[PDB]
């Protein structure tokens, strides 16, 4: 079955930029200004349209060694980026797969605001609550505070 998390979170960037530098471009750019988050990330498969493979590889230490994402859709026009975490890691005999929804929307005050919507895909009676998917809001919010202080630093990239 499905469980559903829902979450927003501000962003100062603009979100046009910010969509192109932490959605498009985040294959370059997060491991880059957050390594201690994330290692690398090593596209598989693909240009970045949908059905494109990505492997995400976290640091030493972590709880899993990687993830690999497929891309969903995604719209240039309406900011929307889906893609499907679908092996490695938590993936598995209890969990078939993540689909996750990002859309960026654009703020009067000139920033944006991330709407995320997390769909666990579990096998068997396994259970996920709010409390765990707390790890991922914490991740996506490290490297999102990461971006934008990059961005903000230089002023010439992502315009
Ligand atoms: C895999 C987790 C967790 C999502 C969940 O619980 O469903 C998510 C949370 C934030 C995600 C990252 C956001 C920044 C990057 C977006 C890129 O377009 C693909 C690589 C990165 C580095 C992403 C990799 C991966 O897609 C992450 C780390
Ligand atoms: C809490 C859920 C659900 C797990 C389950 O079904 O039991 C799992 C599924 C995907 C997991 C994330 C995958 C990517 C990241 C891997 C890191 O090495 C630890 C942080 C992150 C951000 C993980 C946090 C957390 O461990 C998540 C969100």
């Amino acid at each position: 079955g499905v469980f559903n998390y829902e979450t927003e979170t501000t962003s100062v960037i603009p979100a046009a930029r910010l969509f192109k530098a932490f959605i498009l471009d985040g294959d370059n750019l997060v491991p880059k200004v957050a390594p201690q988050a994330i290692s690398s990330v090593e596209n598989i498969e693909g240009n970045g349209g949908p059905g494109t493979i990505k492997k995400i590889s976290f640091p030493e230490g972590f709880p899993f060694k990687y993830v690999k994402d497929r891309v969903d859709e995604v719209d240039h026009t309406n900011f929307k980026y889906n893609y499907s975490v679908i092996e490695g890691g938590p993936i598995g005999d209890t969990l078939e797969k993540i689909s996750n929804e990002i859309k960026i929307v654009a703020t009067p005050d000139g920033g944006s605001i991330l709407k995320i919507s997390n769909k666990y895909h579990t096998k068997g009676d396994h259970e996920v609550k709010a409390e765990q998917v707390k790890a991922s809001k914490e991740m996506g919010e490290t490297l999102l505070r990461a971006v934008e202080s990059y961005l903000l630093a230089h002023s010439d990239a992502y315009n």
